[PDB]
């Protein structure tokens, strides 16, 4: 039972939950690969039994009448057809636990309040689009954001797969130039090459919302324009640097991840888009300042008349904080839910203490929980953490091409 | 071999050196513990065998007459005496390799320019003190700092260890104040308690330099005062915040770690203090802002007339950036060597590139290489890293008391 210490306060806990870790990670006694982003058939019954055991233990109903009984139906379901369907409440519970079990997510203090839309009866790419648009409108909620996931039909043999080709539901275009370099978001250059390839005509701007590329089984992808008034966006202004707004920067409101594979009870949902709300450093520091992203940092520092001539002026650090201040200010003035990295990490500490008494520990990936600016100024920095894989879970998956 | 990617640039290397990892660390496929701070004749022979191999590799005489002769010499000496002695050239090579191999050190681009003082003929605590003072004088060099290590006699059978009780050669006292607070540095309350118990008359300021407690074999530790003019200090001022000088803050020029064990070819040196120069964030973020250290952040932010009632004003990040500006400015003004986290991480990337061509990889602890502020503004952030333990090496050891 690994001993975990908080070096800021002196407390010591022991992670007994790590004992249940199923799928194995990348690290070995010889070498640690914690920093890697992508870590390097009746088996279905075993994962089905375990998940059903979780559910009934969580409702204080372990080893009961209905517990035995539901063990039977799944045993018989797979016996007959080689797979099973989840009860409605089980799909809800599996979704919530998969969020609870996500080691890189700092927002898990919210894990209990998740809205699970059931799209398991989907059938076409036009159907997907209306399922996706009800999600986006419900999650957006005119700016008072609400966690939500939509669960499209699971995977089965013989049939293709439901897949969303965009990494997120809302993404900005990436256009190459007569010199390679990009107008718009360089992260999405590839999918923009496909959106054009499948019919979309590119805009000219740095903030053109990409069209969705939705894929019903076996039939190829199909483009879908997003409705403008459905995509809530925030123009960025600074509370006191009056020139900042003229930089023309905007970002959108809803972070909606649409390429991960929800895995519950041995079933695999390759299309299960989830959305919460942003931590402000995701926008200000990662999306806007990463050198391979919008890379605005030097442009903001010139407008502040900082000494960009030497690193020891900390010009990068100063411009980055102001970029973040403007993000916080703009989202608040637009009445759109956002949380700063100090509030977020403080709630995660609260989550760790809750998870300690409830389950005897919590899987956490230090390198992703600690924010990318001002790390040691947040209480998670001095907190040791254990990283392991519990189930249900969200996993990465190959691109559908 | 683990595939390692730099996400900023898209480079891809394969760390083949990790396969020679001469010991095992805390992680398993079940659980990563990378964030934890603290993770016989024939085996002495096999460690010695591998180091002699390393040494004769670095002087391009592998498998020569002089190489085989040296293996024969060492085995015969372990047979006659249970141990063996390093040649001077082997000691200099082994001390440089230990630095080169230290996975949490961002300043390793310097690893080859290290001044090695051989004090293995040291006799008493009093001589120990003389060697130390000359180390401090050579490394400080009136503010133009140089990298140095002084090596005291090795652990050997029949006699106790030389030990430096102090964690660093220069530390500020930490006195438990009356009500319950700490005046001075709180990390040093224990060593301060010991120094008093051993006859030190205690000051009562915030920046009182601690005496050294030096332990000769099978002797109690002995108290030595450092000559005031040996300890170069830097008063802290801010280039444009003139009330900052009124805080009375100071820091010392020389970081000299004195409580780690140096391991070379199976031999162990429990006393081998080493010194470099500071990276500014150790002083500004860690030493002054850590809430369990001097904890000046709120006092600074209040003086800046920031709004410290809501965290979304990023007052913490603003105040910390200005504390780092003052450290860099104060050290430059005093003509004392110092490096900022942007220049340091930039040279570490060159080190990674140099090391990949030389040994085919480089052990690095990502959570320690990334600075505690502005992490993703530095190029080491988006570089994946492999952590593992090579020897020669510096190791932690228990406190002698
Ligand atoms: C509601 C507030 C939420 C906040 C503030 C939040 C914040 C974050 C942040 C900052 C990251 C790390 C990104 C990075 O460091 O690059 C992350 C990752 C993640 N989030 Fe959350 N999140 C929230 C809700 C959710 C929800 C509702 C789900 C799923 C139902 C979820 C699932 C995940 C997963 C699986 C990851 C890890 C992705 C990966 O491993 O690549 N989060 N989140
Ligand atoms: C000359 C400039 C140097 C710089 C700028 C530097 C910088 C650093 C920093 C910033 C850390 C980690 C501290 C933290 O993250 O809180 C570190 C760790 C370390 N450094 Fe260096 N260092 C230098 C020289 C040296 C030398 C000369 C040696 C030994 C010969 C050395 C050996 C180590 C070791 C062993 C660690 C790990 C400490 C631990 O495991 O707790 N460094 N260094
Ligand atoms: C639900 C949610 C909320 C939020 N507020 N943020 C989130 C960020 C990610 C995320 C996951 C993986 C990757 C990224 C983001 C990338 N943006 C950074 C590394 C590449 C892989 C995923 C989900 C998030
Ligand atoms: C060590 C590390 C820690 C962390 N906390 N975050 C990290 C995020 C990336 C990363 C950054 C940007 C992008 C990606 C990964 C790609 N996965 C997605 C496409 C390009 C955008 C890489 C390394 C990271
Ligand atoms: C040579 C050197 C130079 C420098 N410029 N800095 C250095 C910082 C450390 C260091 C050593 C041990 C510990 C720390 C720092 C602390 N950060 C806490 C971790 C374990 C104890 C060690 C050596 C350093
Ligand atoms: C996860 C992690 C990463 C990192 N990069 N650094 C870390 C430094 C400490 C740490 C903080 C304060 C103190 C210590 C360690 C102890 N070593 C004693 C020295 C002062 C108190 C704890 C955790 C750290
Ligand atoms: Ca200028
Ligand atoms: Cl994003
Ligand atoms: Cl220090
Ligand atoms: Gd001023
Ligand atoms: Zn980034
Ligand atoms: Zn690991
Ligand atoms: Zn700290």
């Amino acid at each position: 039972f690994p001993r975990v210490k908080n070096w800021e306060v002196g407390s010591i806990t022991y992670d007994t939950l790590s004992a249940q870790a199923q799928q194995d990670g990348p690290c070995t006694p010889r070498r640690c690969l914690g920093s890697l982003v992508f870590p390097r058939p009746e088996q279905l019954l075993s994962q089905a039994r375990d998940f059903i055991n979780q559910y009934y233990s969580s409702i204080k109903r372990s080893g009961s009448q209905a517990h035995e009984q539901r063990l039977q139906e799944v045993e018989a379901e797979v016996a007959a057809t080689g797979t099973y369907q989840l009860r409605e409440s089980e799909l809800v519970f599996g979704a919530k636990q998969a969020w609870r079990n996500a080691p890189r997510c700092v927002g898990r203090i919210q894990w209990g309040k998740l809205q699970v839309f059931d799209a398991r009866d989907c059938r076409s790419a036009q159907e997907m689009f209306t399922y996706i648009c009800n999600h986006i409108k419900y999650a957006t909620n005119r700016g008072n954001l609400r966690s939500a996931i939509t669960v499209f039909p699971q995977r089965c043999p013989g049939r293709g797969d439901f897949r969303i080709w965009n990494s997120q539901l809302v993404r900005y275009a990436g256009y190459r130039q007569q010199d390679g370099s990009v107008r718009g978001d360089p992260a999405n250059v590839e999918i923009t090459e496909l959106c054009i390839q499948h019919g979309w005509t590119p805009g000219n701007g740095r903030f053109d919302v990409l069209p969705l590329l939705l894929q019903a089984p076996d039939e190829p992808p199909e483009l879908f324009l997003l409705p403008p008034e459905l995509v809530l966006e925030v123009p960025l202004e600074h509370p006191t640097l009056e020139w900042f707004a003229a930089l023309g920067l905007r970002w959108y409101a809803l972070p909606a991840v649409s390429n991960m594979l929800l895995e519950i009870g041995g079933l695999e949902f390759p299309a299960a888009p989830f959305s919460g709300w942003y931590m402000s450093t995701e926008i200000g520091t990662r999306n806007l300042c990463d050198p391979h992203r919008y890379n605005i940092l030097e442009d903001v520092a010139v407008c502040m008349d900082l000494d960009t001539r030497t690193t020891s002026s900390l010009w990068k650090d100063k411009a980055a904080v102001e970029i973040n201040v403007a993000v916080l200010h703009s989202y608040q003035l637009a009445k759109v839910t956002i949380v700063d990295h100090h509030a977020a990490t403080a709630s995660f500490m609260k989550h760790l203490e809750n998870e300690q008494k409830a389950r005897g520990g919590c899987p956490a990936d230090w390198a992703w929980i600690v924010p990318p600016i001002s790390g040691s100024l947040t209480p998670v920095f001095h907190q040791e953490m254990v990283n392991y894989f519990l189930s249900p879970a969200f996993r990465y998956q190959p691109d559908p091409w």
